[PDB]
């Protein structure tokens, strides 16, 4: 690896991207740790990985190490035409409580901190070990060439929309996240004209299990 980010909130940035050893829930663990590795910044993308083992509190996320596309504050979702992104990844085992997911926060306050927002949009590419997203099943949705189970609910005051694979995982994926926002704007009253983009990330929420290793063979993200 080029860089080893094994500290709590170990951080790298470059080429318009950032990487964080985001162990935000680790104090709920009874044992374990996690490191995030920058493997490469080849071909306009990021190659990275994270190794971990966690025990305790099986409904509590211990971490969400991520790669993020850096963005300028104050961009209304309605004024973003496209959020084209692709990811290729593997997990070395699936007998773990973990996901792989895109995470996007928006807020009416353009200076909202990066830990949350008024709304959260997740796109899950894996759902291992019997975990659930926030909330309850809403409906099925056709986007990005696939069918999704949309779940909705609240984390505090924040409305969370999670799009899940009905079956299996999706280890090679590409989409335009604006298709997902546009769907929410039309059918869920999502106030895109009032909401500013806060973060634009992909990573893995880790609950329990391991030793496990997530490898992101390639990540790219753009927005116009
Ligand atoms: O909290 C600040 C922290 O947030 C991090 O971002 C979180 C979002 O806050 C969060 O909404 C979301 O994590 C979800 C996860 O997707 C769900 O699978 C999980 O569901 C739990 C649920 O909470 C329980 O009630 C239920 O019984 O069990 C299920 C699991 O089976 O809930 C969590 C939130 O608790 O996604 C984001 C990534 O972790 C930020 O990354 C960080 O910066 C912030 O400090």
């Amino acid at each position: 690896q080029i860089r080893s980010l094994c500290e709590l909130y170990g951080y790298w940035s470059g080429n318009g991207y950032e990487l964080l050893n985001n162990l935000w829930g680790k104090d709920t663990a009874t044992s374990g740790w996690q490191c995030t590795y920058l493997d490469g910044t080849n071909n306009g993308g990021i190659q990275w990985s994270t190794a971990w083992e966690w025990q305790g509190a099986p409904d509590n996320v211990k971490s969400y190490p991520y790669v993020g596309k850096q963005i300028q504050r104050g961009r209304k979702i309605s004024d973003i035409n496209s959020m084209r992104t692709s990811v290729s990844w593997t997990y070395d085992r699936t007998d773990i409580r973990a996901n792989v997911a895109y995470d996007v926060f928006t807020a009416r306050d353009p200076d909202h901190p990066n830990w949350g927002g008024d709304y959260e949009l997740m796109i899950w590419l894996a759902r291992y070990g019997g975990i659930y997203p926030i909330g309850t099943f809403h409906s099925q949705v056709n986007l990005a060439g696939r069918t999704w189970d949309l779940w909705t609910g609240y984390n505090g005051n924040m409305r969370v929309y999670s799009f899940l694979p009905p079956s299996g995982d999706i280890r090679d994926f590409s989409c335009d996240i604006k298709d997902f926002f546009n769907y929410l704007e039309r059918n869920h009253g999502y106030p895109a004209r009032e909401q500013n983009l806060i973060v634009y990330q992909v990573g893995t929420e880790c609950f329990t299990g391991g030793p496990a290793r997530f490898t992101c063979r390639d990540f790219r993200a753009d927005l116009w």
